[PDB]
Formats: C-alpha cells, structure tokens, sequence
C-alpha cells in the first residue's frame, strides 16, 4: 500500500506527520544514477541498472560529498544520486502538479535532506513535491580540457538534467502529472534553474520556473578554467607530473574526503578581485557532449533561450547581502580596506580606469555618502552586496524576459523580519541582526532541523502561509494570486514594465502590496556602470 514501479525496480516509501498535523507520503533515496564511482568519478551521470529486490526508501539517504557547516565536518557519499518524493499520497488517476527543487549552496555544498528542506509546510496544498541531491565542488564540477580525460564539466548540471529526465519518466506512479512540472531552485539553485531555461540540453523538460535569489547573470554563476585539475592535485599532494591528464588519474585515486578537504581551501588566486567565485562551478564546457549543457558562452546562450517561452516567478530579499557580513566577522577592518569600494566595481567591464575611478565613488556616495563602513554600520555594504552578488543579476534577469520573452513573469520580494524565525540571519550569520538576508526565506517554505513553528496569532506565520500559498498556487495554475493576496486586497500581476523600474509583489511582516520595487534607485546604478557593455 506503499510501493512504487519506478523504471528501475521497485521503491517503498513510509506515511509520517507533519508539523502541523496532516499525513504525507514520503520517498527518500531513489537512485536515477549509477554511483558516480572509480572510473565514473567526475564524469556525466548514467542511469542505474535494473534493480528486481523492492528497495526501502522509509529513510533520508546520504548527500553527495560536502563540508556540511552545520555539523563542520566533511560529509557524504559518492553513491548519492537520489531523489525524493513527498505528497498528501498517491493518486496515480488524478496527477498532481509537481513542484521539482534544486537546492542551492555555491555549487560547493547542499543537501536535498529534509534537515533543511522540509515538506511539512508545503505539502498541505495540492502538489509533488521533488528534491534531489546533484554533485558539488570540485566531484560535480571539475573540468578537463582534453577530450581524452571525459571531464568536459558540469556535471552537477547533468545530475540535474538526469533528475529531471527521471520525474518526467516516473512520476506519473507518485500520483505526478509530468507535464505540470514547475522547477524551483535558490541561490546556486536558482542559478542551476536558469541554466536550465537556457540550455537546449534541457528544452521543454519543464514548462514554469521559480528562480530564487540567484541567476546566470551574476558573476559567481560561472566559474573560468585557470589551471583548477592541477592546483588541486598539487595541494592535495602529487607528484606534478602527467600534465593534467596525469593530474586527474591522481585525482580519481584520491579520497574524496581530501578532494573536498582541498577543494575550496588552496584554490582561488587573489585575482579574485576578477570575480572567482569558486573553481568548482559551472563552466564554459571546452568540447561537445551529448550530453552537454553549458556549449557556449551563457550570455550568449541566454539570448534564444528555449525557456524564455515559459512563464517563470523570480525574486529575492531586501537586504540579501546580510550573507557577506560573515567573511567580515572574520578579519573585520576589511571594511575600512581602501580599494573595499574600488573592487565592487564590476571587473570586466569594458572602461577605463578612470571610469572606474569615478564608479566607485558614485558607490560611496550612495552607500556611504557621510558615515565609514564597520561592523555597527554596515547597512551601506549589505546594501552594496546584495545589489553585486544579487539583485543586478535578478534585475537584468528580468529587463531581460521583458525584451525577449512574450511570456508571464512574476516579480517577488521577501521583507519577512522576524526575531526568531529567519534561521539562516540567525544561526549562520548574527543573533544581532535585523532585516531578511539570503536564504531566510527558506524557512518560511520549508520545514526544517528545528522543528519551529509560529504560532497562528503571530505574523510569522502571516508570511509562512503567503509564500506557501503564492508559491504553490504559482505551481499549480501558472498563477501566484491566491487565498492570502485577496485577503489583503491585491493583485499580484506579471512585471509589464521596467520604467522607473518593474512592479512586485512585496512580501512583508504586515503583510503583501504589489509596487514597484523600492530600491529601483541602486540599480539604476549599476545600470550605468554597463554603459560599454551591454546589459542583456
């Protein structure tokens, strides 16, 4: 009463109790990919073989391998290709719309565990809900330039494609409708998302998106290769000889524990001031697979995007960058750095130094016109943060759809400020701080280790059941209006202009408006600063 023909074998999941009280099926631990073990260790994924024995999926299953912060210890599995299904229950004669998530991380760590992405909140309407654990770091996304070696990159991304590839190909027995599939994703995620709208490798797979706090257009979303197979054999500890070809087999010889003990560690170049963000993360691919989703240039790609024929929900939060402040508690001072502003202008940009001279003080001006930034003032460079690392990318995302794409797209923004209930601000960043920072959202959506939970009178859970329900209502109809707009009277529309700026639905602690968004001034910003370059 409780097992499932996947096309692989059979699959039993468990009934539970949510923490709010209804019941939910739940699948965990469903392989897609054959272990990408040995010789397939930092290749593309392949299916699974055939498997006759019912396979118990009562249980969570292992992350692919990451330093998990949370516990500050290396952590997984190599054989961690699973994937995840959770629903009211199963109605293989009325299929449900799916809601399919991508979990974020940086490309360098994340889990697809009900620790963090709990389906307690969101399971109460109507869908399917799918998560799946996809390759991070250096194990999903190295990337050797010779053909020879089988590395051509991304394939953490494949991972992706692969899980999608398999909910259209078997949900339908989850009570799943494959061709109602919504795909969902934050930060790196959301970045993973829009890779996905605009590779062909993945055309039509999906037919909504939601794109959260992340996006192709921001630097960190692609990674250059400077030399990363070898810097990390070397730190790691080989000989130096082979090239890298030799550098790889030494590579596939190593733990792994010691590849993510190295991977971040001795990597980036301090040319980061040309923004790496990490080496292991999403490239321009050196040669063509079949199974290729990154063939060109991104910027390039984005311009005849299969996705841009779909409807898509984006957003982020108000003060996003509240996530940079954690490099700062480290080696503070850093904020009184003299080229702090000079390094925000963005480094590729086609102008003179003077012209980057005269930027950087524009940024002052707007986010430090009197006052010097520190630990206790420091609402200027969470501002300047949030705008580099986030909402630039989200903006042109969406000046972009509104050019090129015939279709809805839906603009969100989170202001959820709560003193006890936005987890990541609180536990990952200061117990000190206000405002809603990058990934508190989250809590709002998903349940999580905590067990928390507003309760009812507060305005906490004014927001939990918002988002829940725009959200899903979005998942299900292509439409974010539902219960908890109309009973504060708005109407959330797609984004029909980008003068003075385009129009969201604001999500704050007293509740939702649909305006224009409020910050539209530092955009226009960095708008300017792309004056030789073009925006989209």
């Amino acid at each position: 009463s409780l097992t499932v023909q996947t096309k692989y074998g059979p699959v039993r999941g468990k009934r539970s109790v949510s923490l709010l009280g209804q019941e939910y099926v739940s699948f965990q631990g469903i392989p897609y990919a054959r272990a990408p073990e040995g010789e397939l260790r930092f290749k593309a994924p392949v299916p699974p073989q055939n498997w006759t024995e019912t396979l118990d999926c009562s249980q969570q299953c292992e992350p692919c391998y990451h330093f998990d912060r949370r516990l500050q210890k290396i952590v997984g599995c190599e054989d961690s290709l699973k994937i995840n299904v959770f629903a009211k229950e199963i109605n293989p004669s009325k299929p449900l719309p799916v809601m399919l998530y991508i979990y974020g991380g940086g490309f360098t760590e994340g889990t697809s565990g009900t620790e963090l992405y709990g389906p307690d909140f969101l399971v109460q309407k109507d869908i399917v809900l799918v998560s799946f654990n996809y390759r991070i770091g250096a194990l999903g996304f190295l990337c050797c330039q010779s053909e020879q070696d089988g590395v051509p990159g991304n394939a953490g991304l494949k991972d992706q494609n692969l899980a999608i590839r398999w909910v259209l190909e078997n949900i339908a027995a989850f009570g799943g409708d494959p061709k109602r599939v919504t795909l969902v994703g934050h930060s790196a995620g959301a970045a993973s998302v829009q890779y996905h709208l605009i590779s062909d490798a993945s055309k039509d797979l999906f037919q909504r998106a939601i794109v959260m706090s992340g996006s192709t257009y921001n630097s960190w979303s692609l990674t250059r290769q400077r030399n990363w197979v070898e810097k990390l054999a070397k730190a790691i500890g080989w000989d130096g000889q082979g090239g890298e070809s030799g550098a790889l087999r030494f590579l596939k010889a190593a733990k792994p524990e010691d590849i993510v003990a190295n991977q971040e560690k001795l990597l980036t170049d301090q040319d980061m001031q040309d923004d790496i963000f990490t080496p292991f993360g999403p490239t321009v691919e050196p040669y063509l697979t079949e199974q290729c989703m990154i063939p060109k240039e991104p910027f390039e790609m984005a311009r005849t995007a299969w996705g841009d024929k779909i409807d898509i929900m984006i957003g982020g939060t108000s003060e996003e960058g509240l996530l940079l402040l954690q490099k700062i508690k480290l080696q503070p001072e850093l904020l009184s750095h003299p080229h702090l502003f000079l390094g925000n202008v963005p480094p590729n940009l086609k102008i003179s130094m003077e012209k980057r001279i005269e930027f950087a003080a524009k940024l002052k001006q707007r986010y430090y016109p009197d006052s010097s930034p520190s630990m206790e003032n420091n609402l200027g460079y969470v501002h300047m943060m949030s705008d580099r690392v986030f909402w630039h990318g989200l903006h042109r995302t969406i000046l972009a759809r509104a050019a090129r794409s015939r279709a809805r797209t839906f603009v969100y923004r989170i202001c959820l400020d709560s003193e006890f209930y936005n987890h990541y601000r609180i536990m990952m960043i200061d117990p000190k701080l206000r405002g809603t920072a990058h990934a508190d959202e989250l809590s709002y959506l998903f349940s999580n280790f905590t067990q928390q939970v507003p309760g009812k009178e507060t305005f906490e859970y004014r927001g939990l059941q918002t988002l829940v329900d725009v959200f899903t209502a979005f998942v299900i109809n292509g439409d974010p209006n539902c219960g908890m707009t109309a009973k504060s009277g708005v109407v959330f529309e797609p984004n029909a202009q980008t003068k003075p700026t385009f129009k969201c639905l604001n999500i704050a602690n007293d509740g939702v408006a649909f305006v224009d968004y409020p910050d539209a001034d530092r955009l226009d910003m960095w708008d300017a600063m792309y004056v030789n370059d073009e925006l989209f």
